[PDB]
């Protein structure tokens, strides 16, 4: 006898497992068990993927209900869980759009100079560099304290909280509530400190005191903060370094990135789709009986709707492990979701990695592995898939 398959299959983010192709041809909608134990239908085509994000009745806000099925134990406050749904609540969606796109005057230019200077610093002190730790997932906490508008030294304390924060858990995580209760409180003293006017902050700060938002609670307002600045820094620093992986492992891409620069956008683009940062489908409730594929869904069960699933599906991207710049649908992955909850930070999550690549390949052309492809050392029971050093020399 054998149990129930258990998700998720495999923490490697370097390649996909074998067993996701079997799964969307012969059960493209299947039962599954999570960490926690709890049953859960795992859907992997593209049409099924997109037929669950895009219909409201699978809910997001749902999940965080006392009792349901669970993909794993939260680590924030519920009302977290809703956290866009609240800011919508609030009047405040379009501000806060318009406060993380890459628009923003010097952004881009700021993005740049930082990419460069932390190049710099790892050519200065020689071979092998860490293009995790001190790369990309700088580059992303340094981006966020500038679209945040908060002070850049401010940084790391933040940063240091989220391999907690987004832990993959069958249980909830003691340290998660000490460091969202302290961020919170740093959040707070932001929006209490008159130094703080630009940025997301500055802006929630000027609001907080306009007569139309005097009832939007202070609460909701540090949760923002925490929520973006952690959700921001762990997606664009996670997705940025197994794109570089996924760059390194294909040099004649490399050379031609390196030498035509404008096809980078169209490059972030095909590496988004075959991201494989995500480490859990994402997860939602059904609030009614709904039918997917072969199977009718029940009111109460979970649903995880795996990207890479509905991203590596052939019957919509051929050739789906290819790195092709000239597809006819390159933006229609599922990188950044579908639907009501499609990720608001889209924009800048894709300036960031363009960037961080375009500086990449000028200063370090040759750039390449220093230590055998299978010695990366894959982050468990996490949200995203990550290696904890990612070493290099050029
Ligand atoms: C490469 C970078 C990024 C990737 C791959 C990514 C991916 C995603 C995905 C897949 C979702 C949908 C989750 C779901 O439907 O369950 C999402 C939502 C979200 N993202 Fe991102 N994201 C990135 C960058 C960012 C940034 C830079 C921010 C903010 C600074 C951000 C903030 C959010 C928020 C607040 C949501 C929830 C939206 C809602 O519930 O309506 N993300 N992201
Ligand atoms: C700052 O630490 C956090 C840890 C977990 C969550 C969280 N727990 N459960 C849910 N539902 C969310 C949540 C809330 C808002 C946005 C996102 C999210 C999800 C995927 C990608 C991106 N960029 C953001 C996730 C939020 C913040």
């Amino acid at each position: 006898a054998t149990v129930l398959l258990e998700v998720p299959f495999s923490a490697r983010g370097d390649r996909i497992p074998d067993a996701v192709a079997e799964l969307r041809t012969r059960e493209p909608i299947r039962k599954v068990r999570t960490i926690t134990g709890a049953e859960a239908w795992l859907v992997s085509s593209y049409a099924l993927c997109t037929q669950v994000l895009e219909d409201r009745r699978f809910s997001m806000k749902e999940t965080a209900a006392a009792g349901a099925p669970r993909l794993n134990a939260l680590t924030v406050p519920p009302e977290v869980v809703n956290n866009m749904g609240n800011i919508a609540d609030a009047g405040l969606r379009k501000a806060v759009m318009k406060a993380i796109t890459p628009k923003a005057p010097g952004l881009e230019q700021f993005l740049r100079d930082t990419a460069n200077s932390l190049l710099d610093n790892l050519i200065t002190e020689g071979a092998p560099a860490d293009l995790r730790n001190d790369f990309a997932d700088p580059l992303a906490t340094a981006l966020h304290c500038k679209v945040l508008g908060i002070p850049q030294e401010d940084g790391p304390k933040l940063f240091r909280s989220l391999s907690i924060a987004f832990m993959s858990s069958a249980d909830p995580i003691p340290a998660a509530k000490i460091n969202w209760d302290r961020d919170i409180e740093y959040m707070a003293g932001i929006l209490e400190n008159p130094n703080i006017t630009t940025g997301l902050m500055g802006e929630l700060s000027r609001l907080r005191k306009d007569p139309a938002y005097s009832h939007v609670s202070d609460e909701l307002f540090a949760t923002i903060g925490v929520t973006f600045f952690g959700a921001g820094v762990i997606s664009t620093g996670s997705f940025l370094t197994t794109a570089l992986i996924s760059l390194i492992q294909r040099p004649q891409l490399r050379n031609l990135l390196h030498e035509k620069p404008e096809l980078i956008p169209a490059g972030v683009e095909e590496l988004l789709r075959i991201n494989l940062s995500f480490a859990d489908g994402l997860p939602r409730l059904a609030t009614a009986d709904i039918q997917v594929g072969d199977v009718l869904v029940r009111k109460g069960e979970l649903v995880l709707v795996l990207l890479e699933g509905a991203n590596f599906d052939p019957e919509h991207f051929p050739n789906p492990g290819s790195i092709e710049l000239d597809r006819p649908n390159p933006t229609s992955h599922l990188a950044f979701g579908r639907g009501q909850h499609f990720c608001p930070g889209s924009a800048l999550g894709r300036r960031h990695a363009q960037i961080g690549i375009e500086a990449l390949l000028k200063k370090m052309p040759g750039v390449d592995l220093a230590v055998p492809i299978d010695q990366l050392v894959w982050r468990t029971r996490f949200q995203r898939r990550i290696p904890e050093r990612l070493p290099v020399l050029w």
